[PDB]
């Protein structure tokens, strides 16, 4: 039974609930992460920015089932085109408004990544990707707004693959937390 979450805390509470077994309702978990409405008070201990790139902040461990975290992005930052090593990712906006391009996985042959699509992801909205839909690139092209996202990693992984566009060739990044659970981790 899918209830609205009150607050960022009952969300979390929510999520326990639906990765309580072993797999995941990607709907059911996009329509709660939707239903939130962002609530800026109840994010702000982890909403730490960085003025030269985007924050990784974590939220919520998820009982080993899932990685929470908070994503800062100042404005024209943004991401590499990546992977999601093997796992299911939901970006849900807090604040601001983010472009996700959409990419294929690339052939062996090195060749110019074309996007195969765009669009812009406005507060509140959750979007959803996996190794099986595709790769993508997030950015806040915001010249004026910092933006913040919540995202969702289930299972959780501390690597992926950043792909050069120009190429296809992929080499593995390791992701770094900013903070965790309010606390800057140098
Ligand atoms: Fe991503």
């Amino acid at each position: 039974e899918l209830l609205k979450p009150r607050t960022l805390a009952d969300l979390i509470r929510i999520l326990h609930e639906l990765f309580a077994g072993d797999e995941v309702n990607v709907e059911e978990v996009q329509a709660v992460l939707e239903a939130y409405e962002s609530n800026p008070a109840e994010w702000a201990l982890y909403a730490k920015f960085d003025q030269y790139r985007y924050t990784r902040n974590l939220v919520d461990q998820g009982n080993g089932k899932f990685n929470l975290m908070i994503l800062c992005w100042g404005e024209g930052h943004g991401s590499s085109i990546h992977d999601h090593t093997d796992s299911h990712c939901f970006l849900k906006l807090l604040q601001g408004n983010l472009k996700e391009t959409l990419f294929d996985w690339p052939d062996k042959k090195s060749n110019e990544m074309i996007k195969k699509s765009e669009r812009t992801l406005r507060e509140n909205q959750c979007a959803y990707i996996n190794d099986s839909i595709g790769l993508h690139r997030v950015e806040n092209v915001s010249h004026t707004e910092p933006a913040v996202s919540l995202h969702l990693f289930s299972p959780p992984f501390d690597t992926c693959h950043a792909f050069d566009q120009r190429t296809g060739h992929k080499n593995k990044v390791t992701m770094t937390f900013h903070s965790k659970f309010g606390i800057r981790t140098p």
